């Protein structure tokens, strides 16, 4: 009830912490959720002036991008599916040179909307290639805020329990885009939280949509792609299918829209549907991480059915720790807990 009441238009929020409010990781987290800012899918955290993560970004021409990937896209009408093709290793040089070239470089336009509607016309000419899912972090070694290498959240359970670890997923991920480069409409696997930081260059912008209304994305997409849909629980889990900002409209979807910006950071939340694309050559790192709100959502993740090398984390640890009166009936598959998407998280409580 109180939570309904905080950020009720579910739209997008941005937050400026001072350094004091900036250094305790799942502490901001709790706040912001506090806010109601978890009730978008999607917040931008802009971290204080005074803060970077890396001296230089000009020692790394040399860094490998073991496989690139070239988007083919196709579809019609605010509809489309997006093919990968694997190509031949390359470094960032290789990889700036082609970004910033005539032929994939971003083109020229006014105001957002108009670079908006041009990826939106041309997003399946020219495949663009995208350095995505390249094992790494650019933080320097002594970083203690924010640092995607070790956020210390309850995610680390999973690697503490089981000595698993789950690439991009428990550790950190980076992502070289140039302009037109996508990422596909999904929530996070496991529905966890991830955490996006854009290093340098040109932005990311994004589209998400309120957890609280997941789902009519869910019945809209199966009634768009009814032969994915049949193959497989949860073919958005693919990666494979974008939807224009339009087509949402048309059908009555809420979502909102935010342009990330070089050195600010991106939250997405359990359940919230997003997708997005790069204007051009820019650094990307995230990596997932949990909150004890995030428990019940990984109970109930509808997990892709249809492919092995799928993300599925085992919840046992998590359920015997933090809900161990569940624990037994959750076995019996008997715990018929429902997600209120509005409520935040436990830790929340001091705020
Ligand atoms: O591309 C982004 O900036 C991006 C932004 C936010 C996300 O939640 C993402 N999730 C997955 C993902 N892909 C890239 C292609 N290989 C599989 C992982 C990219 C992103
Ligand atoms: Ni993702
Ligand atoms: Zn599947």
């Amino acid at each position: 009830s109180e939570s309904e009441t905080l950020n009720p238009s579910a739209r997008i929020m941005t937050f400026y912490p001072t350094m004091e409010e900036f250094r305790n990781f799942s502490r901001y987290i709790a706040y912001i959720e506090s806010q109601g800012a978890h009730r978008a899918g999607l917040a931008k955290v802009v971290p204080p002036k005074e803060w970077k993560p890396r001296a230089s970004y000009d020692d790394i021409d040399d860094l490998v991008i073991p496989a690139p990937i070239q988007q083919l896209v196709t579809g019609q009408s605010g509809l489309f599916t997006q093919y990968n093709i694997q190509k031949k290793a390359m470094t960032v040089r290789e990889f700036r040179k082609i970004a910033n070239s005539d032929k994939y470089c971003t083109p020229r336009y006014s105001e957002f909307e108009e670079l908006e509607r041009k990826y939106w016309k041309n997003l399946t000419f020219n495949p663009p290639i995208y350095g995505a899912d390249v094992n790494g972090t650019l933080y320097e070694k002594h970083v203690d805020e924010w640092n995607i290498g070790r956020l210390r959240t309850i995610l680390d359970l999973v690697e503490k329990e089981s000595g698993i670890t789950i690439e991009g997923v428990n550790t950190p991920y980076l992502y070289f885009g140039m302009w037109k480069t996508s990422f596909a409409w999904h929530t996070e696997d496991m529905d966890l939280y991830s955490i996006n930081y854009l290093h340098f260059g040109e932005p990311k912008s994004w589209y998400s949509v309120p957890p609280e209304h997941g789902k009519r994305l869910e019945r809209l997409a199966k009634g768009f792609f009814p032969g994915s849909a049949q193959s497989c629980e949860a073919f958005l889990r693919h990666k494979m299918t974008l939807i224009s900002p339009l087509m949402l409209k048309k059908y009555g979807i809420p979502f909102d829209k935010v342009t990330q910006e070089a050195g600010e950071f991106m939250i997405t939340f359990p359940y919230g549907y997003h997708a997005g694309f790069n204007h051009g050559f820019n650094c990307a790192e995230s990596t997932n991480f949990a909150t004890r709100r995030w428990i019940e959502y990984g109970k109930q993740a509808v997990l892709c059915s249809c492919r092995k090398d799928m993300v599925k984390i085992s919840m046992d640890v998590f359920v015997r720790k933090f809900q161990p009166e569940r624990y037994k009936l959750w076995k019996a598959g008997k715990d018929n807990t429902v997600i209120d998407h509005t409520l935040p998280t436990p830790e929340a409580a001091e705020f």
